[PDB]
């Protein structure tokens, strides 16, 4: 008979997607997937569901919580933490996704699953799905690298033992020499003590230890050392079974079809990417300065006067949606700048580009030093300073950024990187097919699920 | 309306009386302490209550749960650990204790005290507190060391890279070196895997970091690098609230000892539990009479050399069933102890000062050894290296191998050194539970955080 698994996203776009390839990847293996989501997130899942069924392909089912932003003092819109900017509204979604526990405790009493899969975001979905023996599972959407990083900050606070702003410390334990700095910590860990956020973090992580396990979307030939270290030195119990976007597998298209071989930059900073006129300015001189041929992602004072004209070969900017994998995938694409969230990151792995890395906040500093320290297939912008604000002190010059964009398309090692980035795509792919360390470790998670007594 | 504790020991003698001491540590803070026992285990508890009562002293509540005797396949009689002997019984003791569930989960919806301490026995007990959004301790009755050995033999298998029964293999991320062979280790573990007691222990293990935390009959400086071990590298959030057998704590035998020289005597006891053939007894009593060392030996005829008693009688002391042992451990007279060396006759050692021949047989105690031999280096090995829950006559030491350990605990090399290492010991163990000490202070800590917990 059916197992059954329950997957509750956060409700951010970045947690949602590899959450909805997660359920398709169990829906495959003839697996009952239910998502809980929000009314006004439900469109992001009926599309994408519909957008890659009709194939056949095995059924996700919805169910809908109410989402309390009336009782919290959010806007009744704001159901997405892509809409809670400002200190006051994050803490008061925080608190609203907080007063959903109700509700999936009666769901799971109703539903009995086999299976919680809960957002990291929610610590206290181990204790809900214990009162009916059901296991509850994290998932994080981030680097096996990140999640080690992260602990041995928390746990050793190496931070402390500093004296100035850019003063260098080793990660402690780890297998490789990882050097950082206070600037590229969030400003509550490291100078004003903030129990609040400090609170989150203590009980997210805490989490990984208290629930039955941890779902990881990376495989493990990625980064061998850190899928070891998390369930050896840090006692995780954990399955690997990314890249989850590979499962089911214009304009612009044609323009590239043109051009040789690695020759074009993609820039892409995804949604969460809050970008101001000053910083789209220098990216503008910088891109126009490096010669590099260019397609440029943007979501006009901040484009120099006969840009749009002196580019028209070179450069092409899209405003809004871009077929970023179909972008990715193309044989003219020879680098892709990014802000080094973990889905970008996978992406530029799985398509086998190189990346300029612009870390700004979240877990983005410790995937920048996967990239460029571990993987050895990118090159930094120079960005250090961790921030969910962006002061004008904070922009990176055109300077800086003409530097990187030279240096990841003809700089000495950038036949390395693309080399070393094309192996990585082979083991991603190889990794999903059958046979494959993250299609066998589902297996093996699903199984351990059916025998759970 | 005052702090509740509900304490859940397995029904093993070993685990009831420290649970005991540690419901009286809590109970003279002012928290309101019940222990969950079972009818024919009750005695246990009511005269050892008495024998400590009538003082004025805070009350321990006894709740008796049903155990299902008849329902796995044991006799009516079986309602302790000691009388489930051989491999069949063992197993059906532990399948019956886990049928105690249902009661338990009774028991927290009636009461829904602050607080459940567990034994380390019971993992499912945390998620049957979490049902009420209960915190549950984890309790062990063991050493920091055993805790941290355990694991790591655990997690890091040091014993699959060996060839042979004698092989020497370090214990591997310690600051000490601990050389230990296969033979030491449970048959299951290393020989002819069996999933059983194998899954039990992953279930105790990792109930140490799904539950609230740990406490531990220890004190810090007795094992600093384990007390930090067990919670820097192995993340277990602990209390070190031990010797707990101090909480109470401010005849013709000691006339016999008045007579005897500082540090002459020997003393011998395995405790009730201990399960001694007359093969091995025989050994012991050549031994004790070879060795020319003073002796009082507690038993619990076939097994004595004829004029045995006659021949020692100036020298050597038998005692049939109930000594006064820690009056004995403390008379200046007693200069050795021979044990078993489980935790709780480990820490009555320490607690005298007095200098210890282990005898380890199963369970942690081949870890205790290490600790007392190799880290304190209180004591000398009796050669004993085979874990066994049987004794089978094969494996019974000989009496060579005994008279050698009671003569180096007596006038060895470092027998001096011993003494003095031991009484330090002493002197730190009743340090740790006076008002000020580690031990009374990281329990006022547990209390207070009990105290705020939502
Ligand atoms: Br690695
Ligand atoms: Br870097
Ligand atoms: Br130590
Ligand atoms: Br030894
Ligand atoms: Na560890």
């Amino acid at each position: 008979q059916q197992l059954h698994v329950v997957f509750f996203p956060i409700m951010a776009h970045g947690h949602m997607i590899p959450t909805l390839d997660i359920a398709r990847l169990f829906a495959a293996r003839n697996v009952r997937a239910t998502i809980i989501t929000t009314p006004l997130n439900a469109h992001t899942f009926t599309k994408a569901i519909e957008m890659g069924k009709k194939n056949g392909s095995p059924t996700i089912h919805l169910e809908l919580f109410k989402f309390p932003a009336q009782d919290v003092g959010l806007p009744e819109g704001c159901e997405n933490l892509e809409q809670a900017l400002g200190s006051s509204l994050i803490e008061k979604f925080f608190k609203g996704v907080g007063l959903l526990r109700e509700q999936l405790e009666a769901y799971l009493e109703k539903t009995r699953p086999n299976c919680l899969v809960a957002d990291m975001f929610f610590p206290w979905a181990t204790d809900s799905a214990a009162k009916f023996n059901i296991p509850r599972l994290v998932f994080h959407g981030t680097s096996f690298f990140s999640l080690c990083a992260l602990e041995v900050v928390r746990l050793y606070e190496p931070h402390k033992n500093v004296s100035s702003d850019e003063e260098l410390f080793s990660l402690p334990l780890f297998p490789h020499d990882i050097k950082m700095m206070r600037l590229q910590l969030p400003e509550d860990v490291w100078k004003h003590e903030k129990a609040e956020g400090k609170t989150r973090l203590k009980l997210i992580k805490e989490s990984e230890l208290k629930s039955y396990g941890v779902i990881v979307n990376s495989f493990y030939e990625l980064e061998p050392n850190y899928a070891e270290f998390f369930r050896k030195e840090l006692g995780r119990r954990a399955w690997n079974i990314g890249p989850v976007s590979l499962c089911n597998r214009h304009e612009c298209l044609k323009w590239l079809n043109s051009k040789k071989k690695n020759s074009v930059i993609y820039i892409c900073f995804g949604s969460t990417a809050h970008q101001i006129a000053p910083q789209l300015y220098e990216i503008a001189m910088a891109l126009e300065a490096s010669g590099q041929e260019f397609i440029w992602v943007v979501r006009d004072s901040w484009l120099p006067r006969g840009f749009e004209q002196r580019v028209e070969g070179k450069g092409l900017i899209i405003r809004g949606w871009a077929p970023q994998v179909l972008i990715l995938e193309h044989e003219a694409i020879g680098a892709f700048v990014t802000h080094c969230g973990w889905n970008s990151t996978l992406e530029g792995i799985t398509a086998g580009v190189p990346m300029v890395t612009w870390p700004i906040f979240a877990e983005q500093f410790y995937n920048e030093k996967l990239v460029n320290q571990i993987l050895k297939i990118g090159v930094p912008v120079g960005a250090n300073k961790w921030s969910r604000e962006t002061s004008i002190e904070d922009v990176i010059k055109k300077d800086a950024i003409e530097k990187a964009l030279r240096e990841i398309m003809v700089g000495d090692e950038a036949e390395e990187r693309r080399s070393r980035a094309k192996k990585l795509k082979e083991m991603a792919w190889k990794a999903v097919e059958e046979g494959g360390s993250s299609y066998s470790d589902l297996s093996a998670l699903i199984e351990e699920l059916r025998g759970y007594h």
